[PDB]
């Protein structure tokens, strides 16, 4: 169990994280998140994305029983955190630091549709960042150095934490705003 955070050097908090913890600087929170607001560490779903894993339109909720509101998608729906292309640090917090296979990060294609559900077609499915977990338990906070692709305006980053000893993964979408 865990979530994408910005407690130390993380560039941007996960969408679910902002349902419970206010954003750095602005103090913004995501609203109307439903039950997952009390358990942001619990966006757990089937592993194997994108070959299997959560179906289109259920990526942000990971098909979770508690997180269906995260699948809502409009250009105005979610708090957007500023980002720039190039090297950035992504950060996870683990309330339970399970044995880990890897972490993978995907970004929306340039002309993705912000008013349609998130789908495989919305994302560049070649991850822009992969961090090996080596099938061991990580520390309860990790920092990943990733090279963020060039984009303009609102984009969504999908951070996938694949747990090594279950058939599940944790899925945290991140709403980001590039210049323009
Ligand atoms: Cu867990
Ligand atoms: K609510
Ligand atoms: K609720
Ligand atoms: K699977
Ligand atoms: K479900
Ligand atoms: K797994």
């Amino acid at each position: 169990h865990g979530y994408v955070s910005a407690v130390e050097n993380g560039v941007a908090e996960g969408r679910v994280t902002l349902c419970k913890f206010a954003a750095n600087g602005t103090g913004e929170k995501n609203t109307h998140c439903g039950a997952i607001q009390y358990e942001p560490q619990s966006v757990e779903g089937p592993d194997g994305f994108p070959v299997t894993g959560p179906r289109d339109g259920k990526i942000a909720s990971a098909e979770s029983a508690l997180a269906a509101a995260l699948d809502e998608q409009t250009a105005d729906r979610w708090v957007k955190r500023p980002i720039q292309a190039g090297p950035q640090t992504f950060e996870w917090t683990f309330t339970a630091n399970h044995v880990t296979k890897d972490w993978k990060y995907y970004i929306t294609k340039p002309n993705w549709n912000p008013n349609q559900p998130l789908s495989r077609d919305a994302f560049d499915l070649n991850p822009f960042c992969v961090v090996e977990g080596n099938m061991v338990q990580p520390p309860k906070r990790v920092s990943h150095e990733c090279i963020v692709p060039e984009r303009e305006g609102y984009q969504v980053i999908l951070a996938v934490w694949d747990v090594g000893d279950t058939a599940a993964s944790f899925y945290n979408v991140i709403d980001v705003k590039f210049d323009g």
